[PDB]
């Protein structure tokens, strides 16, 4: 679940970036590689 905004006001700028980012190059809660016997 993300929620994410970006509300701009009076900007003046020669250059900008907004990076929002939740899971790059990730494995998060994963099962990988599990034997159970029984």
């Amino acid at each position: 679940d993300a929620e994410f905004r970006h509300d701009s006001g009076y900007e003046v700028h020669h250059q900008k970036l907004v990076f929002f980012a939740e899971d790059v190059g990730s494995n998060k809660g994963a099962i990988i590689g599990l034997m159970v016997g029984g």
